[PDB]
């Protein structure tokens, strides 16, 4: 009945987006309770960013050097501190629109929605996966830093990402909401290598199950394989090795479609060796790896929040 | 700096989603001011849907036969009427979260965000285009009817779509908010043909401009073409003919990239004749046609709402 890359409804997060200005630099902050969270490089000049000493730069700043705006309202900053790569500004007003929330550090291969923001105002929402090399393939312009990634569980917002920088390959890097970067990255304007990326194999299988559920079945073959035999083909094509934990996660989808996981691996094997030779799967000519098994079950079961 | 299929922030629309129940059928309604809008087939049994006489079916219904729920609050229905294929339920309470809004009928090739909903509760958001044959390629399960499509202009929500049905090819059909179907469709469970679909040529060109802006330039060639010569190739590949109105719409993107529109047409010509032969453009192995020129300018200029 159709399969789309779908983001969580962004309303609860929209109510937490504020604008943080320090000197000439403005970016986005996240206002929860009486604390505003933003990237610490808000305190940097364009020259500072080449080689910042953040402890020294922050010591030159006082509470009144930080301007925080929620729409047109001006919040008063009554304290500040650095936690890893995030700045925490204590304000005198608790956000009346604070949702039930958690801070989580997500695992590579997991997905989340991004609310892209500029000057404290939401611009758009999209879905992405934390790559195995801990980058994301986003859409971020200047001023977008401090935009956040999140998942929604019924009424609880789980914040997992805040945007900090663009890498030389054009992908994006950021932190969890405790300020710890995903991956080996630092918040400095210097050349930084992401590792070779790999394809999230369990996600591709989930999407193949999604395809079968939605009527696409041409890629199914009469072959099967073994976990070790498939992983031989995974390594060659830079796919993550498949484990029994992955098989178990795919179990419910196996049970609904009546297709054994290792049979799907053999179909995927032949796709990897023989290509698509011009056909499409769920409207894509590529093998898609940014849908988790949970994502597929949610979209095919119509879970609401 | 990255290019993603991006939906509008959905917060303003989330506050307008209610649940409408008539008899055993429940679907989604849109609560604006003191009126709730929903598909008229909420009044149908599963048997009625094969060949409904909506005027006769509605006459058997009174105000108290319609249950409208906003979360846990129960709205009181004080009037009802049929406008084309939508039911309008007058309630005793105006929605306190009503945004500034307009009802618009969009043109084929235009795009909008869909807030997919079940039992009155938002599930997810995604972006899509109204196809030239007036279908959309959505993700809609049972109970999703009455979910709406919209655009956002600063603070004004322009509602353009409400979901009614799935076609035999698996695509989706619906109405504007005055209840008039897009395309030749009727709200009855019968086999219904959509026309052959065509590719939105001006959208593909906008996306090619997006690619060049974002560093993908391999598809650029040393050739040019003419409007009539390109349209010869468009007809063969089921692409919409390109007009001077389309060229004019692409003008700003031409000026920024320094690439004449007709030169891009020649690049697209060679893509259409020679395929992609294994390369990718902005992460896709297909030519993408669900980004309007406005969409590209917005994402590349960071417009907020
Ligand atoms: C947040 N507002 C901003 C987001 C950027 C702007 C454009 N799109 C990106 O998402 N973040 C920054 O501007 C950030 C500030 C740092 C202090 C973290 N820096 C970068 O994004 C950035 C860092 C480094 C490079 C770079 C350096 C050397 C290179 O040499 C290899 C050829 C390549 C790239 C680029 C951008
Ligand atoms: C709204 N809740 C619902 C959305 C559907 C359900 C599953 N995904 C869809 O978006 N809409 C309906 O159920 C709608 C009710 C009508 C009264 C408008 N009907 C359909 O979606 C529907 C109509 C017709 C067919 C169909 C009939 C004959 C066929 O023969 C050709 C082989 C094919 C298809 C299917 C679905």
């Amino acid at each position: 009945s159709g399969f789309r890359k779908m983001a969580f409804p962004s309303g609860k997060v929209e109510g937490c987006m504020v604008q943080v200005t320090c000197g000439t630099t403005t970016l986005n902050g996240l206002w929860l309770d009486d604390v505003v969270y933003c990237p610490r490089h808000v305190i940097c000049t364009s020259e500072d960013m080449l080689n910042p000493n953040y402890e020294d730069l922050l010591i030159r700043k006082s509470n009144h050097n930080f301007l925080v705006q929620a729409g047109n309202v001006q919040l008063r900053v009554i304290g500040h501190s650095m936690q890893n790569c995030v700045l925490k500004l204590k304000v005198d007003t608790a956000n009346p629109k604070t949702p039930k929330y958690k801070f989580v550090r997500i695992q590579p291969g997991q997905t989340f929605s991004v609310l892209a923001c500029y000057n404290g105002s939401p611009s758009g929402v999209y879905q992405c996966a934390m790559r195995p090399n801990f980058t994301i393939k986003g859409s971020f312009l200047n001023g977008s830093c401090g935009s956040v990634g999140f998942n929604i569980d019924y009424d609880c917002v789980s914040f997992c990402y805040m945007h900090h920088m663009e890498l030389p390959t054009g992908v994006h890097a950021g932190t969890d909401l405790e300020g710890n970067f995903y991956g080996p990255f630092v918040d400095r304007q210097t050349a930084q290598a992401a590792g070779t990326d790999t394809t999230i194999t369990v996600n591709v299988l989930a999407w193949l199950y999604a395809a079968v559920i939605n009527g696409d079945r041409w890629f199914l073959n009469r072959f099967t394989t073994t976990l070790n035999d498939f992983n031989l083909v995974a390594m060659k094509y830079n796919y993550e090795p498949l484990t029994q934990d992955h098989v178990d996660i795919l179990g419910p989808l196996s049970a609904q479609t009546g297709i054994a996981v290792l049979d799907m691996c053999a179909s995927l094997k032949e796709l990897l060796q023989n290509g698509m030779n011009g056909r499409t799967i769920l409207g894509s000519a590529l093998l898609e790896d940014e849908f988790t098994p949970f994502d597929v079950v949610r979209q095919c079961s119509g879970v609401t929040f």
